[PDB]
DNA sequence: GAGCGATACCGTGA
DNA sequence: GATCACGGTATCGCTC
C-alpha cells in the first residue's frame, strides 16, 4: 500500500506563534505549570530556537529557565490547539477517505486508491503542505511509505516543513542500519531495555529467540518488532476512536483524609464531564500520585453509562477503595473516563 | 486449554 | 520526595 503521514511542527508552539507572529523568530516555550511551588510542571513543546539551547519537551520548568531566562514562556491552551487541529484534520479529509486521526498532531492518510506511484504521492504531499500552509499558515512535515510505521519514520527524519519517500529499497537498509529506540512506539524505558542484548537494529529482533524478547519487552511490543524487522507490517488505516478522557490535579498538601481530598476530586470530575461534552462513559477510574510518586489506580465498569452524579458517589467510594488499601499519603488525585458509549 | 472483558499497572508522547 | 494526557497491555477472574 502507499501511506502518507503528516505531523504539525513543533505544534503548540507554532499554533502560538500564529496567534501571535511577534513571537516568531525567538524562543517559545509552552509548560503545563502544575503544583505547588511557582514555576512546577513541564515543558510541553519548544519551538525549534529554544530546542537549539537545550529546551526541550518533558524537562522541568526551572531547569529550562536556567538555560533560557529570557524565553517567553506560555502556559497550555489544549482548547486552543484541539480547535485548530481539527481544522485542518477536515482539510486532510478531502485527499481520501481513509484516515486515521492518531492524536492531536499526526495523521495517517491511505492514498492507496488516489495515486500509483510514490511520485505522485510525493506531489500529494507538497499540495498538502501548501494548503495546510495557506489556509492555516501552520507548517507541517509529510512521510511516505508502504505502511504506517515507515510512513511515520520518514517524518520524523524529514522534519519540519519537509518531505520524504521511503521506498522499498531504503525499508530495507533501515531495517538493517535504523536505531530502535527511533522505531515509533519504542520509548525510553523500552529502547533501554533492548541493550540487554543490545539489540540496536530491527535486523537484531531476528537472531535473539522470540520468548526472550517476549519476556523483556512484552509480547505486544516484540510481536511488533519481528513483524517490521521481517518487513511483513501491515496495519490498515482506521478511523481511530478516543479511548480515555479525565483530569487530574495536584493538591496543595498530601492528605490522607477524605474531605480535604473531595474537593480536588470533584474539580476533577467536573473538567472531566467539561471535556467529555457529549460523550457518555461507562468506565471510570480515580487515579492517586503517592507522597513518593507511585501511581494507583482504582475503577468501576457499569454496565451503563454515567451520569456526573453516579460519577461523584462512585468516584467517593473508589479514593475509599484506594486508602484502605494503600497506606501511603496522597499527593495529586484526579479521575479517568473509558469505555463511550 | 482457551475466549472474553475487566482491571490496574505501565509506557509513550500514539 | 518538583508533569499531564492518553491509551497500551499484561494479567486475572469467570467461564465453558
Ligand atoms: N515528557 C512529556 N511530558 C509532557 N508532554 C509530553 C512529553 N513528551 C511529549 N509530550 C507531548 C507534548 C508534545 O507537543 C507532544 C508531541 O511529542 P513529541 O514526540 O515531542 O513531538 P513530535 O514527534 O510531534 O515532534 P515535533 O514537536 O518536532 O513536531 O507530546
Ligand atoms: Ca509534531
Ligand atoms: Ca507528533
Ligand atoms: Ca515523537
Amino acid at each position: 500500500m502507499i501511506v502518507l503521514f503528516v505531523d504539525f511542527d513543533y505544534f503548540y508552539a507554532q499554533v502560538e506563534e500564529v496567534l501571535n507572529p511577534s513571537l516568531k523568530g525567538k524562543p517559545v516555550v509552552v509548560c503545563v505549570f502544575s503544583g505547588r511551588f511557582e514555576d512546577s510542571g513541564a515543558v510541553a513543546t519548544a519551538n525549534y530556537e529554544a530546542r537549539k539551547f537545550g529546551v526541550k519537551a518533558g524537562i522541568p520548568i526551572v531547569e529550562a529557565k536556567k538555560i533560557l531566562p529570557n524565553a517567553v514562556y506560555l502556559p497550555m491552551r489544549k482548547e486552543v490547539y484541539q480547535q485548530v487541529s481539527s481544522r485542518i484534520m477536515n482539510l486532510l479529509r478531502e485527499y481520501s477517505e481513509k484516515i486515521e486521526i492518531a492524536s492531536i498532531d499526526e495523521a495517517y492518510l491511505d492514498i492507496s486508491d488516489k495515486v500509483r506511484d510514490y511520485r505522485e504521492a510525493y506531489n500529494l504531499g507538497l499540495e498538502i503542505k501548501n494548503k495546510i500552509l495557506e489556509k492555516e499558515k501552520i507548517t507541517v512535515t509529510v512521510g511516505i511509505s508502504k505502511n504506517k510505521v515507515f510512513a511515520k519514520i520518514a517524518a520524523d527524519m524529514a522534519k519540519p516543513n519537509g518531505i520524504k519517500v521511503i521506498d522499498d529499497e531504503e525499508v530495507k537498509r533501515l531495517i538493517r542500519e535504523l536505531d530502535i529506540a527511533d522505531v515509533p512506539g519504542i520509548g525510553n524505558i523500552t529502547a533501554e531495555k533492548l541493550k540487554k542484548l543490545g539489540i540496536n537494529k530491527l535486523v537484531d529482533t531476528l537472531s535473539i529467540e522470540f520468548d526472550k524478547l517476549k519476556g523483556m519487552i512484552g509480547e505486544a511490543k516484540a510481536k511488533y518488532l519481528i513483524s517490521l524487522a521481517r518487513d511483513e507490517y501491515n496495519e490498515p488505516i482506521r478511523t481511530r476512536v478516543r479511548k480515555s478522557i479525565g483530569r487530574i490535579v495536584t493538591m496543595k498538601r498530601n492528605s490522607r483524609n477524605l474531605e480535604e481530598i473531595k474537593p480536588y476530586l470533584f474539580r476533577a470530575i467536573e473538567e472531566s464531564y467539561y471535556k467529555l461534552d457529549k460523550r457518555i462513559p461507562k468506565a471510570i477510574h480515580v487515579v492517586a500520585v503517592t507522597e513518593d510518586l507511585d501511581i494507583v489506580s482504582r475503577g468501576r465498569t457499569f454496565p451503563h453509562g454515567i451520569s456526573k452524579e453516579t460519577a461523584y458517589s462512585e468516584s467517593v467510594k473508589l479514593l475509599q477503595k484506594i486508602l484502605e488499601e494503600d497506606e501511603r499519603k496522597i499527593r495529586r488525585i484526579g479521575v479517568r473516563f473509558s469505555k463511550f458509549i
